[PDB]
């Protein structure tokens, strides 16, 4: 009864949830949501990562910008939520070290999946097989609408994924 | 069967209807939603304005920046959603400076109703009167979920006026 994509949807879930505790620290901080300087530079690393771990970079590439996008998006509402109400801010997020020390480890598991179910998300069975993990992983993270719009956008790219050679 | 508070706040719901076009435009410019420079000089300005015209500025100030911060809010309500959706950002918003144009001629309807309603303002009738009208105005203007909130965000010091002297 389970997909062979849960454990990559369901790292990719537990990374937007991220969100969160990340865009509490950024109120708090005054922090920006986005920097396109940070954001390129995680990108080029997951580029280096995903070459040295024989996956195909072009592919991690735009998967990871899916999922950056799709934080972006939470980060979003939640500062459209607390200026309309301010003290509904977290008022003692966790550090952004430790978050950013689980995004980390995140990744890696989400670019150890990839690697290893190259072949089904390269096959025309994995829309189907995605479909099936997200649902499971939105009833077992309780995913509430908008994180499920979110999970929607992080994933669009997964079925893409080319056979080599 | 009407508010004498009905024009103030049909000003301030049409002046939040701006952070649409204004959203719009910021996303395609790529120009941010927050400028605290900008926000600092926009009321500095009013509470000259405010001067200017026999009206509180220190209340001005408070009520103003309730309605910037409301108009923050659907800003960034409008950028999670073009980040999960970057297909349905308008593709052709009206021009900023236009968008300013009418902020400003909005401002002025704002400030000369709150000098004309000074009373109501500063009396114990206020926060039923204005009740009244904000309801009226969701339903005249079909004002949505998020304009509601945020309605309520930029109406919430109104019925603080204090009498004069
Ligand atoms: N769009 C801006 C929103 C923002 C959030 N926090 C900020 C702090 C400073 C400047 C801008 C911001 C950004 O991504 O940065
Ligand atoms: N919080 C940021 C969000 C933002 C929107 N557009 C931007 C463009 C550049 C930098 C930040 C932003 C701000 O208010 O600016």
């Amino acid at each position: 009864g389970t997909s062979q994509l849960a454990e990559l949807v369901d790292a990719a879930a537990e990374r937007l949830e991220v969100a969160d505790p990340v865009a509490a620290f950024k109120w708090r901080a005054q922090l920006p949501i986005e920097d396109s300087g940070r954001v390129e530079q995680q990108l080029a690393k997951l580029g280096e990562d995903a070459r040295s771990q024989h996956i195909d970079p072009d592919y991690v590439t735009r998967v990871f910008d899916d999922q950056i996008r799709a934080t972006e998006a939470i980060e979003y509402s939640r500062f459209s939520d607390w200026k309309l109400n301010p003290a509904s801010a977290p008022p003692e997020p966790p550090d952004l070290s430790a978050s950013r020390s689980a995004i980390d480890s995140l990744n890696n598991r989400m670019l150890s999946q990839i690697w290893s179910h190259w072949s089904l998300l390269s096959a025309p069975s994995c829309a189907a097989q995605l479909d099936r993990a997200k649902r499971d992983i939105v009833r077992s993270r309780h995913l509430d609408s908008l994180y499920q719009r979110a999970l929607t956008t992080a994933t669009q790219s997964y079925c893409q994924a080319l056979p080599p050679a």
